[PDB]
């Protein structure tokens, strides 16, 4: 009943929201989720917005608030909604979807603590105010409250619940992977590693024996996977996601019984501006279904036939419990069973990478009769057996081939069934008073014994036609097509199937006595096309043209597409040429206490900063210096660093420069930072900016080389809070009150190291692993005083005694490998804030001033530590459209890169993105000259732009078919 | 050591056996191995060619049997060959290499059986002679002998060596996957199924441990798999094999200390005409490393990778021995270690989905200091550890980067480094003498502590360097890049290393003061080359623009190809008109035997054939007929039926069709027929053409569900000859005449044993012909052994009439299954049709050479319908306009939308291979050779299997357009 894809509005251009919901829709889709991030709608802590208005210069023009319009949009497509308000959303979204303001009212985020809560209720309000005509109106039919609350608190939970109930009495509440709860529906998240069943199998089983009589769903089946710069991985962090594993997946879940269904990500899109989550790629494409720049990838294909299956049986579907009276034949394939009043689904599933020729044995008959059912390798099967097709004398006893769908025609029902090239598949049709006749088009062999006919079919790249006429006039219409055809069978408005190799059916338009069809073909797309309809064709057209037209039976007509209509095109655009315009950086700056986390005082944006530090060295200091290293430490997230107006280092939350350019008196330290988003826990505070300080003279370092594991149990449950509990870690203060080289799973470690010289300053680094977008939750004891959860480097020095000291770590979940440094002197001085920089503040991206030629490769090592605007004019003679999506790349090194394209922001690539590629929306590109523009804050001596281009991904082309229309009968 | 690519002359046009050797040679292959098959030197049982001519209309004229020019050219190229001239070859090769004339001398295949043996004499005489000369010129340096005697027989494996040894004495000689052999080397073949790696570490390590001093070596180390039709998938009939799959294969291979390994396939190139193994698909492209088509796949870039490093640090690999010193700090990769004198690798492998954060424990030290070594996702990575570079000041302490090569360039040695892009990697030099000083281009953090530098490096698109310089006379010159720039890392020759984007380096030509390298460059292949030379270099130019020219180092010179030289373009081109041509199909009929196959008629060939049968039906039989079907049962492969002018049907093996057209007197049957090929198993003899016979009146079936499994072993073993037991299974005729006991019921005759099962025969006038079901049929035949009431029918092959071995009441069949599965059925029928039987070999249209010059055909407007036509023969012609030249970076592949017919496809004149409904694709490779610039002739032969048939269009594709560039040195 709920077949679901996952879309955010937040993250598709406003204009192409009706492209990718309208592709869910043909999928077979009944189901759109999304969540509502409260980040996206208050910002600022000032109104609520719900319009199409930013106040934000990385959000481009074409992204909207607008969600009243999107939920619209989904009801006129024939979509259900699911609504996901947070407050906490994850989703690789900053913050994981906290306004940034949060951390200025409570430090127990996610909780009931009131400081954060009564934030909680005023959101609620705004956000389910703007549901409440769409609940009523039965668009909306399922909320989500939280968001992987794995740890338990049930009455955070319950509250939440509670408030949805108030507002919208009887409407579904559930929350997503918190199985400690009775009363509030846990729906689960699925993402196991190909091939390996039994993770994925042991999951499902413990979820369906769960939380007996509740609401039973997958709210995220994997759909793919994100990608990260620093650790990630094109085309996801974790590599490919087999299309044929996501296919086992939904295939497995129909076989055990869950028929609702939500695939997390059908369509990502793109993270608009400084929305990422720290470290995320301003691409969301996650490998989904439909691409970020609108393509249908093979997955989008195979979960299609999937939805197709489940969309046109669900009566079938709704009525199966588990069965276990069918048994195999043969160990090459595993069975998944149901049995209802009225059929039967035998799913059979093969991980493995041999094809494996299977039978069933159901009440002692061993089926088929004369061929075996073929499971393809790494397939499952889905095989239908005792189908009653109602209110007719047909019943489908088995088919080895795969059923898509079954539709109603007048005194006919039509199914088509589909089978590899090559693969025999065997039908038994029983029917009641006898087989009048079989009529057969194409390759089709009967065999007749009692009130049945045998079908045996050797599956082509073409349909099959069988007829099976009973003796009450009414007639089973059976359609043996290829896997290839039935993933392009189209069902256009309702009276009308194509089975056909087309690429894409989008928008249809019923109005005179004619149907047009807007079709977009790949080069794959020409050749036969069927249509399927009780409505009499007199005349297909394509453009122009008229296309030959043949009645291959009643309800069939027979046409195609010339193969000459079908191109190959794909085009490159080059920039005219390149000017460079230095940005003067200085702006607007205010006084700011030193280490003052930038939230604290009024800034809640991510993007650039930049901070002039006043540093005083004297006689003594410089003097007494044993090393020559400053180092800037604690800072969110990647700085570029100049000392008296000479380039000394970069990199990502503690650099060591340089200490030559130190003089005696005041010496001028400029950062050029970017937060790169706030991390999508949604329980740490990770202060955007400098939150550490800048220290003087490395003297050495303590490695914490080796551990004492402890057992030590987190009190997870329906009682637990896990917010109180890392505010106040009283029972771990308790256990500590009283082997390993590595601190990588659950559990309390404990080391002891040597402190000497208590004059020193101790900065302990929790390393390159501990850093991962979805933070991890670390606690910090040192000498058994809670220090606190590891945000970054931490100066130890207070906590520190003479002679023999001890760290421990409460891992509750993550990764770390600190090591303290030990420094001289901590420099104290006078600290100013710039929110921006002044090119960004002139809107340079909307208007550059001229500056001058330059032939690429253009050489930036000179200007290291220095901002650099470069501008370029690229010709595009077309029509931006969804046909031809373009992409930029940008051939680049020793920079972070900020991009605009015609004034609209795209997105940032560095040197550790895992490509050097953006898809620019069609709504950003006009036909002419497109103004291309980097800003560049180079990060090394070598450093330089070689290049840019435009790229279409493909050519398809746009048609129009139109169908002229008889009478019905 | 040996790093080996298998490359097929017979399946590669000869123009094209230099690009194919010298994109092997690039990768760093220093090996190439390659079949001889007997059957494509001696097809006719007559003078054995080794020249460039053809006897066969199905084999294209640029297809060689000119041995000696490939082994010439491996020579050249800087290339060792394994010969494997079998006499079995498998290969999914027609026979498996066998001529198909051997099926008239012997029954015992793969024996010493003396039908066979004599014949196989004859051939390693032929053979060993090509070969002599280049074994002296050391460019053969290994034999195989046979090919996958799973089975033992020792003394006909010990024969084939003892010949080899007589005519070339000391040559190296072994056969792979004959795991009882004492004396001559086994080697082993490996193709596991992605991910779980114990059943291939199994593997090596019991053969690592087998066969005490002799010669290790993987002979099949997975490069792909091949492609079927009927039963077979896109872009494999076991799915896409993971480029990363193969690269973890190859890594486990080095750190358990195999560095001996041939990739099968390293090109699959095409299958020639009719020389496919049963049901093979024309492509043997077999995703290779090298696309059928030349395309340097993912896959070749990572081998490349290994093979770079196992080359570029020869002397280490050599000295690495067992030994288990290192230890991990973490449980999210494993480890794989080997020790030397030299220095020791840890292969870090991660067969999982996420990053792997790493260290060691060396001596009692953590390693690296200040960074962890990633191990990416589905990677083993080779970390290097106290690496002695010989006759310098140097050791490098440990790198968390992987070591792509080392090279002495003058008191310079050179190590390029690679990691991801925004990989940290710290490396450890230590220096005896101490640490003069360290220069750096880039973002390189120097440590210096004792005669130590740690160098910790953030890896980006590029280079950074590090030049540590000895107190004595002797620098480190260390170069650290990404991945993707390590695998366009390109060897010219020993003092001229190309770290590049570029897609491929070719040829070189090393003139006097200029080297002209041919670069082949994709859209991605444009910006920075460095190259690494002792040589002087004033200028470097891409064809005609002199390119920017900057000195990073005494050895390192840095330029750009600019952005716009790489073009993303790909055309379709179009037939101008299609004519259409009836062939008349009969030419040349002679009488043959009723179930006489055509191998004991002198008929060798595979390809298609035409049946004329004349059979009789009186008024008494057509009058007591009890059901309308006619069964033409037992063939090899594909038939399409006519009855008195009528067609009536089609299939493979076992055709049912309608009795209606049949009349009393003479029924003229006519059965067009294609053989695919025999099967590539090399013991049984699955017979071309018709083998069975005719049958009327289908009056039931006997379906064989239930059997009984004994405990029968086949004596496997040094003294076992399969081939001997298959002829004569006297041990399962003694196990079938005693007691049997109690043993367990299957539905399911799917693995090694004896089955046992009965049934009931009330009527001995009718016929039952026993089918051995879809579920039999195999490129790589099955071996079940038939019994009926425990007598010996044979192996089977096919269906089969086992009327005459049945008596009345209960019947018993058993069958023994050495391999394979099957699912049989009895179909029972009233008459078993007689008359007269006519053979042609070919069509009208082949044997006029219609492909060749096709007469004038009436002009026909796609799409060309032919269901009026089923079971007749319609020749289609087009011309296809081609304005460039044909060139290997720009390769075309012809594409056919039909349905309901088996095509035959030439390009002007040239047999390019065949198409079916039940095809993995709808495309061929047209190789350069066949194509022309100007008008492209393009004719298909179509056999009409269906009353729904037609040609919709067709069209020739460029899989890309890459462009040929030379770059020129001025020295």
């Amino acid at each position: 009943t709920l077949l679901c894809g996952e879309i955010h509005y937040f993250r598709v251009p406003k204009h192409l929201w009706r492209d990718r919901l309208l592709k869910l829709k043909r999928a077979g889709g009944n189901c759109v989720s999304t969540y509502i991030p409260w980040n996206w709608h208050d910002p600022r802590e000032k109104v609520v917005n719900f319009t199409d208005g930013t106040s934000q210069w990385h959000v481009a023009s074409y992204y909207s608030r607008d969600l009243a319009s999107f939920l619209e949009l989904a009801g006129e497509l024939g979509l259900r909604v699911i609504a996901r308000p947070g407050p906490y959303i994850c989703s690789e979204w900053d913050s994981g979807g906290h306004p940034n303001w949060i951390y200025t009212k409570a430090m127990r985020l996610r909780s009931l603590d009131p400081g954060y809560f009564k934030h909680v209720v005023e959101w609620y309000n705004s956000v389910l105010n703007i549901l409440k005509p769409y609940v009523e109106r039965e668009i909306v039919i399922g909320i989500q409250v939280e968001n992987e609350y794995f740890w338990g608190n049930e009455k955070y939970i319950e509250k939440l619940a509670e408030i949805v109930e108030e507002k919208l009495p009887g409407v579904l509440v559930f929350t997503n992977e918190d199985p400690y709860l009775t009363r509030i529906p846990n729906t689960i998240d699925l993402y196991p590693s190909p091939w390996d069943m039994r993770q994925f199998d042991d999951r499902l089983r413990s979820y369906l024996s769960s939380q007996p009589g509740l609401f039973k769903m997958i709210m995220e089946l994997e759909g793919g996977w994100f990608k990260s710069s620093r650790y990630g991985y094109y085309p996801t962090n974790r590599l490919s996601i087999p299309p044929e594993w996501t296919e086992i997946l939904l295939k497995t879940a129909v076989g055990m019984g869950l028929n609702n269904i939500n695939i997390y990500m059908f369509h990502g899109g793109s993270n608009p501006g400084y929305y990422t989550a720290k470290y995320l790629a301003s691409s969301y494409d996650f490998e989904a279904c439909i691409r970020e720049w609108g393509e249908l990838s093979e997955r989008y294909y195979r979960v299609k036939r999937v939805f197709t299956f489940l969309n046109g049986f669900q009566e079938l579907v709704t009525s199966l419990k588990p069965g276990e009276t069918v048994k195999t034949a043969s160990t090459c394939s595993e069975l998944l069973q149901r049995v209802g009043d009225h059929g039967k689904i035998a799913v059979l599933r093969n991980t493995g990478d041999n094809l494996c020729y299977q039978r069933l044995i159901n009440r002692g008959e061993i089926i088929p009769m004369w061929t075996p059912i073929r499971v393809p390798p790494r397939y499952a099967k889905i095989v239908l057996l005792d189908l009653v097709v109602e209110g007719t004398p047909f019943k489908l006893v088995y088919t080895s081939g795969e059923a898509l769908l079954m539709k109603r025609l007048g005194d006919t029902v039509v199914m088509i069934i589909y089978g590899d090239h090559g693969e025999y598949t065997e039908t038994a049709v029983e029917v009641e008073g006898g087989v009048l006749d079989v009529d057969i088009q194409g390759d089709v062999l009967i065999r007749r014994e009692g009130e049945r006919a045998y079908l045996v079919v050797n599956h082509t790249h073409g349909e099959h036609l069988a007829i099976v006429k009973s003796t009450r006039g009414q007639n089973l219409l059976l359609i043996f097509t290829c896997r290839c055809r039935a993933e392009k069978t189209w069902i256009v408005d309702e009276d009308l199937v194509l089975i056909s190799n087309i690429y894409y059916i989008g928008d249809s338009r019923i109005d005179e006595g004619k149907v047009v069809i807007n079709a977009e073909l790949d080069e794959d797309s020409c050749g036969r096309l069927l249509v399927v309809t009780s409505r009499e064709i007199e005349a297909i057209s394509l453009e122009d043209l008229d296309l030959d037209l043949t009645r291959l039976s009643k309800y069939v007509y027979a046409t195609h597409i010339p193969l000459s209509m079908c191109r190959s095109g794909k085009n490159t655009y080059h920039p005219l040429e390149y000017r460079l315009l230095e940005d003067p950086v200085f702006h607007t700056l205010t006084s700011i206490n030193p280490s003052s986390p930038l939230e604290k005082n009024g800034f809640y944006e991510n993007g650039i900063y930049v901070y002039r530090l006043r540093l005083h060295l004297d006689k003594k200091q410089l003097g007494d210096l044993l090393d020559k290293h400053l180092a800037l430490i604690g800072f969110s997230d990647y700085a570029v660093v100049s000392i008296n107006n000479e380039y000394a280092g970069s990199g990502y939350h503690y650099i060591e420069m340089s200490a030559d350019s130190l003089r005696e008196g005041v010496n001028e330290v400029t950062v050029i930072l970017e937060s790169t988003g706030h991390p999508n826990d949604g329980l740490l505070y990770v202060p955007n900016g400098i939150y550490g300080g800048v220290y003087l003279g490395r003297v050495g370092e303590i490695r914490l080389y080796k551990w004492r594991k402890t057992g030590f149990e987190i009190p997870y449950g329906p009682g637990f809070d896990l917010a109180e509990f890392i505010a106040n870690p009283e029972p771990v203060i308790k256990a500590l009150q009283e082997e390993t080289y590595s601190v990588d799973s659950p559990g309390l470690y404990i080391t002891e190291f040597k402190v000497d010289d208590l004059s020193r300053h101790y900065v302990l680094d929790p390393g390159l692993e501990f850093y991962y977008n979805h933070y991890y939750r670390i606690l910090l004891f040192v000498n058994k005083v809670y220090v606190g959860p590891l945000i970054g480097p931490i100066d130890i020095t207070r906590y520190l005694k003479p002679g023999v000291n001890e760290v421990a770590l409460l891992v509750e979940w993550g990764v770390v490998n600190p090591v303290i440094g030990v420094y001289q002197y901590k420099v104290d001085g006078e600290w100013f804030i710039q929110e921006g920089l002044h090119g960004l503040i002139e809107e340079w991206f909307r208007r550059s001033p001229r500056g001058e030629t330059a032939e690429p490769p253009i050489l930036l090592g000179d200007k290291a530590g220095r901002v650099i605007w470069v501008n370029t004019v690229i010709p595009y003679e077309k029509e931006p459209t969804s046909s031809s999506p373009v992409k930029l790349e940008v051939d680049f090194w020793g920079c972070r890169i900020l991009v605009f394209v015609n004034g609209e922001f795209i997105g940032r690539i560095s040197d550790d993105s895992p490509e050097r590629e953006l898809y620019v929306p069609e709504t950003a590109v006009r036909r002419g000259l497109n103004n291309i523009t980097l800003l560049a804050i180079v990060t090394s001596r070598s450093s330089g732009i070689r290049g840019l281009r435009l790229k279409e991904t493909y050519v398809h082309e746009r048609k129009e078919i139109v169908f002229k229309l008889g009478l019905t009968k």
